[PDB]
């Protein structure tokens, strides 16, 4: 098998989660130790259910700007036994932009998910339901409502977590390795 299928699979295998919140299904991604990242709009309770059982959240933070403005991620902490595989080395240290990029979603509805999405460029300012939105990149693809969550790659490098689209665009909240330190 090539590589960048690989990549792919492995994070499938051992960073990318089906999960269920009150709003519904979300893929979301393990970053390291119990730290997780899902999108804000998911609204995480008390509990969470992850694969196939039920999770305690000890901790959610949602990431706002230097000015207070939504980055549409919340960073959670598991009470769990399993630490993720550190995938912080694959994110980068900015935000950055993507050629030929893919997302990868897994949801109980959309399992093991591989989306061709395209290049991956910048956005700044998004209007999400209202909840305006910074740090946020774009990609000329239909996405759909159940993908949000998906981990956005290309090339062995995990830069957005996908939230939005409006049915020909999908909007990501860029990656910068900060946030899990
Ligand atoms: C992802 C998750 C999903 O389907 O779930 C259920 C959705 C619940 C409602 C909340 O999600 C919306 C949201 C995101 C961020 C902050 C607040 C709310 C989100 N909204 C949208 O994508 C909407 N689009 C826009 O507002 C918009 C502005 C510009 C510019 O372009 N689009 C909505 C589609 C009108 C949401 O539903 N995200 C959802 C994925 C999208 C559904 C349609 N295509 C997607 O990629």
């Amino acid at each position: 098998m090539g590589p960048s299928l690989d990549f792919a699979l492995s994070l499938l295998r051992r960073n990318v989660r089906q999960v269920q919140t009150d709003q519904g299904h979300f893929t979301m991604l393990g970053v390291r130790d119990r730290l997780a990242v899902l999108p804000r709009h998911s609204q995480p309770g008390k509990t969470i259910w992850i694969e196939h059982k039920l999770v305690n959240i000890l901790d959610a933070v949602e990431l706002v700007d230097e000015q207070g403005v939504n980055l549409e991620l919340t960073l959670i902490t598991l009470d769990t036994n399993e630490k993720f595989r550190d995938i912080t080395k694959f994110i980068p240290e900015n935000i950055s932009t993507a050629s030929d990029a893919t997302l990868v979603i897994n949801t109980e509805h959309m399992p093991s998910m591989f989306v061709p999405v395209g290049d991956v460029v910048q956005y700044g300012f998004l209007n999400l339901s209202g909840k305006p939105t910074h740090r946020t990149m774009m990609y000329n693809f239909p996405t759909k409502a159940g993908q949000c969550g998906g981990v956005v790659t290309s090339v062995g490098k995990v830069i957005g977590i996908h939230i939005g689209g409006n049915g020909r665009q999908g909007f990501c909240a860029g990656l910068k390795r900060s946030y899990f330190a």
